[PDB]
């Protein structure tokens, strides 16, 4: 957990995050050409950052956002496929792990259902070791089919990694789920457009803190014809302090060293802010002092979560009363999104 | 949702938060005397802030922290009781609602079990309308008996309020639970000691954002013989932007106007960052476009929460593998807290 | 007055501001081609920002700065003209109002007097509804002929709008004049070059506060051969708090929702910081308490303004004694600017 | 214009500003005792700050705010009087000029009209050389009788000084009036209560910039039974950059050196941001290039100011249409302030 | 190197720094009474911070500044002495190491020469293990006799510590000297008065970075009759990032965990910003590639340092030509300080 | 020492710094073409900044970084040479001094030893008046041959200038050496890549403060195939306060006026923070008061510097014990850099 050098040690994973300029592409050939640009960038970055063990690219960095539906379907990727092969060669040549974005990934019922929005973690041998599909698409605009699963994978030097995508990160639940499955690093890849710049910078730091986890964010930059992407790729310590952060600049990079021993030492020995431990051992001191044994309380005291788990339809009904009943609003209509 | 004036309108609740200097008290008479000081402060503040509809004091502001166990038991309060009567008179005289802290509140089995750490919301008629007991004591140091329930209550001008206490707020789950029960304002009262100043300032803003809720924080200040409390009481908009924030100064105040119509208009008409709605309607655009109807997906996709709800003991076992098995650590022992 | 979403409601005007990269152009055909690029950008932005009701481009965004005098005269625009027609079509297609810059606008005595530097507000029907000519050119470098008039126009959803241009905004008087004519939003379009970045970010916020008005700033970016433009386009609430702000990045965008009901509720019900009201009712409490009736004092107590209005030549003489008598200084001469 | 040392030179005025803890007093004897505390503080500060030439105390620092009307009248001061004599002795002993606050100063019709709220500038010989009465009381709460006049006085080392008080500074007009009368330093003394902390920090910097003037702010601190005062006393350069700023701490001090030659050199030789000059020479380059002579335009182009000067009642009527017609609002009533 | 918890582990030293309110004392008995207050504070802090291994108090925290020369001599301490015995008992009772300030420490020729300004490091057994005398008194005001020696001592958990005092830290040379002697933590104790707040916050961070060392700063707070002390006690990582920082509040505390293994791993394995290594191996890559062996260049290339070491009088003469020849300046005279 | 205008006076040097986009070049012809682009930029900037007296470009701005060794040798420059002639013509045409970067400059034994990394200061007559070779290459990656000498040269308006390059500035010793040779402005030209953005922004400010010197930084921007350069070119006052700073944007510019009389007045008359004077007059007050004469102590009290000067090999041995013995580390190997 230290910032400023280009090296890394046996104890630290050298993580680079890339403020990749958002492409605006239309064809499969254009997508392959840009994949090769990303590969070239990986290899060059390693020459400058000899400690680099993990390189992270934004959501949409391979395809850009395929606004045209026909082009979306025509460029949707297979995984493994040609794009991932190009990335895997770069990971081998640069002796690094990497996180890359396939937007779309063909649905099992392609082309008759929307593609997924997917990340892969590729190891330094070129092997795909995690494939994560966006659980929370950025609706209404995002038309991707939602995924359903989070994963944790042993990463470089044994650092445990989970992947999440852009809007996912507004929801504390996903960060919690990953950490509670053992993640030590949560990687948030995004094409996060203005407006919500300051809110997203803050969310990543808050979630690092709340889940006692390292966080790496790679966010797109530039204007793509529709959106301007605000950058601020970052690496954040498990104590909530930023390691390094980019600005809004195109093809900014940040690089930091995250210590394997430090996060493990914290998770064993931290007390007042060992959030993962404490959530499942509530009130341990008071129960001990009250003659009630020495584990605190584990039971979930939050009705929302009990209802959501038992009766998701009821939870949905409840929130519709607080918000609205239809996915659209007639005060700001959007074609294809129903309203009242 | 606007900052800088002392007025309030039919549409806005005028909220004041107080950086109350932490008392260091020992006797019931001292506690009553300080309760009367708080009452006097309420009445004076109203003369300066004619728009004030809600005034919020920190956790521990009535008793301070009763480090001595005998004094803790001797000063534990009944609710309603003498202290709350003193506060209620101030609320009536100043025509304001108020949030006050009773630390301890006698356990049902007092003095044979630890007191609760409790907040009350008192209306402008002097009536106690919410009583909240800290669900997440700040263990290991906090010896209070844990509460088990969150509440939402109709507040001034109909603004819906939930109360939470200090360490509670490190856990996104509580903020979510309150918002999903309909809270429009979450009030976090705390005696939040150094070290974790910047992390706590950030958490409140992140939770305002994540839950699309107003947030008011009242934090203690000063040194009490054990801890220094960092202040930074604040009022935060549902868009994640601070309204006003105190520094670390003793008896700082902040005051802001929170619009009832704005939060309700947002919750009806916001789309991309309508987090409450979107969590229970995932992927609506993609499902519509895929021929699958128009509600998105409600089901909880996060195994942590399903396991915690079904099998809290298993969730506890799982987190112990990531952290430690005992509530204490032998590398930093604390009397009364068992370790390996 | 809220930030982070892409929607807007019946109560809010969705405002986008654009960090438009400064063109460096030479011919009429180049200017038309870039006008069409701006039009395309409007239409694309609306696809990403369904709540957008007003889009704002910087000063010089259509022509760039025509440093060559012959090219300045050759490219000076008519209003209405070809450029405004191109913009108007975009406003209709995207169902948005827009603010665009014509630099120059032909003088009535063109080509025998310097062009004006002009902004237009175009409604969602394509109609030009305000045309504002820069009252305060950025002399010495700016050679535009000064305008003489501020305007207020009913905007989207009835939000009252005034336009100002770049250096205008250093002078509090213009902001006051617009607000006192009823403006609810003051739009400052600029090609504000380094050096004065931080000062300009601060001025816009201070003027929002001082005049209890929403403020939208669109500032250019990039290097144009002479100047680097610092961006930091922004939308600011009437309470002085930024809604959203860009960095220095080329073609950054910010987007915020400004509530019509909130500014009107403030202006009716704010008291201590109702600056517009209070300036014309000074000392009302003291006069009431002194037996002098209930309106305070309206009379202007500031001799500068009385002298400037009565005897502008005298005010000019007075300031020349404090500064210098000639428009130029011999310590830093500029061709065409006389000095002593 | 430089910060960090305790010295001063023939070219620099050493200015100290004091975050004076707000007194809460009731009697004339208490006021005299606190005046002597201020005197003692001046003398001690000079021993630590050998360059100090000017020391500035907040509004209300001598009396505090006399909330009780009888005590207000009983403690209202004569100027010169006993309090000013005590201050003058300190100025002589410490060989410094000083700015002190008399709240109230007896009205000419005392006790039958409200006192003024007054500042004095006392030279290093003990002589009162400026007496300024608050033109803009902080209504509704402030009950002081409004003053009507700004002044400029030759200060230490010949630095020209104007005094203003607290709410005055929200109105750009007063800062302009002082600068246009020749002020080189505008001193803003205040008891500026929360809420509006960040807005007031920004206003002082913006006004330094807009008027090309040094600014010194002395603001109270602490809680006085009604208000908490936010400190952030400061000294700001004529380029808008803070020299030094206090936090919210009681009896904080800041100290900076302001160069006489630098402000005069700027006002002679600055061009693009010579705001005082440029306001009365608008469009000089364009007029020269248009064959219209070499002074630009002096005439006031802002109808608000012409109307306010000609017909203050009309300006008042106009603003009442934008805001409200009565000094009070029935949505937030205040005793003694009429509403509809 | 992590912030937010109250624990510490075998790998981390828990460091607390104290924003101790500056005393204003006159007698030996008063000094002893305040020493006992510091002792009590240590013991209480340990009850709240079970990980605390090192507690650091400001310069002057025991005596305050003895402005009266007779009182300075009368209260000058012996080391070891009564004050250090009181501190040592607290260190034993709280099982912590501590850094305390004796101002003055009797000169060997007491009372015929000025006292030293001294820090002690006391271990958890009560033993004084470092005694450091201020090498750079804060002249002109500081009248202490200068010390001449820096030290490094094995600290808690083996962390190597050096002590420095207040003005020392403006001079990069001292930080370098300590680090090059092996310090892993440099403790800067200070009574750093306004004005230079922001400069001192920055210097400590810059020196942590430049010397690849942890830094702990304890700074006084409050007003003592002469000076206001700005606080901002802090703990900073060897990567230049703050761990935790206080504000200006009286008796603020910060607490952070500094990892022994992390600093040692950095100093072994960092490359681009291994400043200690690189200063003595300049240009190693270029020399290797040029056929010149594999150590880079060690020789000092900076004439200032060669001259200062060889011929301090010449270095002094040289700087007098750049600055002034006498310790005083006639433009800002100070009694006892000669000028021209 | 003032920021915001485009003018300059007889007392101020107008300094512009350029965030020059990093080239990625391969041939001599490409280098010449880019040199001509820099020349054109100088001339254009002067048209916008009539006060400009000094323009500063980053390290590598002429060649970029020649990663390919053959291309490095093929493009290494002579000084004077063709590139410097192109720059000199721009300096004459724009009537400005300039700082430009030649990377490489042929070694005396070219092509058999690595080139130097060199800066030139060119006056407004086109004459090269300083040539500085990087003393501290950014090893391990930087393969340039180290220089050995710092210089001070009379600059525009007589401002004394020293040049340093990028990694040099991490070492306080170089800044001290330049200031002690009489520098009034230290110019740091750099191609400073991410990661260490915030650390480098802080170092320049800290060194301005520590050495009581103006500082100008020109840093590259953009991505060059290997590195992303973070910009934040800046001009900083001798009091440690930034004048103006760029962001990360390509071809950003900052411009500030630095007063010759102010730095000289400070260096004569500052007392508490006259660091240059005080380092060679330690403890003057205490020695005077102790009967020991009136100059303080000049002798160097820091063993590191005495050892480094006397016995650089010993100093090297000492630091190797603290860090490592070989220039490389086997935990992060780099081809060509030996390790254990």
């Amino acid at each position: 957990m230290r910032h400023g050098d280009i090296s890394s040690s046996h104890d630290t994973v050298g993580i680079a995050v890339v403020n990749y300029k958002m492409p605006r592409l239309h064809t499969k050939a254009e997508v392959i050409e840009n994949a090769k640009k990303i590969a070239d960038m990986v290899v060059g970055m390693k020459q400058g950052l000899p400690g680099m063990d993990l390189v992270v690219f934004p959501e949409y960095s391979t395809m850009g956002i395929m606004y045209d539906q026909d082009e979306m379907f025509a460029t949707a990727a297979s995984i493994p496929g040609e794009e991932t092969a190009i990335f895997a060669e770069a990971c081998k040549k640069a002796d690094t792990w990497g996180v890359f974005s396939l937007t779309g990934e063909k649905h099992e019922d392609h082309p008759n259902k929307a593609p997924y929005n997917t990340l892969v973690l590729i190891n330094n041998k070129g092997e795909i070791v995690q494939k994560y599909r966006k659980i929370i698409p950025w609706c209404p605009i995002d038309g991707w089919y939602p995924g359903d699963t989070t994963y944790v994978t042993e990463g470089p030097k044994g650092l445990k990694i989970s992947l999440i995508v852009c809007d996912d990160g507004n929801y504390p639940e996903i960060w919690r789920d990953c950490a509670m499955k053992g993640a030590e690093l949560i990687v948030r890849c995004q094409g996060y457009m203005y407006p919500a710049k300051e809110q997203q910078i803050m969310m990543a730091k808050a979630m690092a803190w709340a889940n006692n986890t390292y966080v790496a964010v790679a966010n797109a930059t530039g204007f793509d014809g529709v959106y301007s992407y605000f950058g601020h790729s970052a690496i954040i310590g498990f104590d909530g302090r930023t390691l390094g952060e980019c600005g809004t600049e195109e093809n900014g990079i940040q690089y930091a060293e995250v210590s394997i021993s430090q996060i493990r030492d914290f998770r064993k020995n931290a007390q007042s802010q060992n959030h993962l431990f404490k959530l499942l051992h509530r009130g341990y001191t008071g129960l001990i002092n009250s003659g009630e044994g020495d584990r605190g309380v584990a039971e979930c005291p939050f009705d929302f979560y009990r209802t959501w788990v038992l009766d998701a339809e009821k939870a949905r009904e409840n929130v519709e009363k607080i918000t609205r009943s239809t996915v659209g609003t007639a005060e700001c209509p959007i074609q294809g999104i129903p309203n009242e």
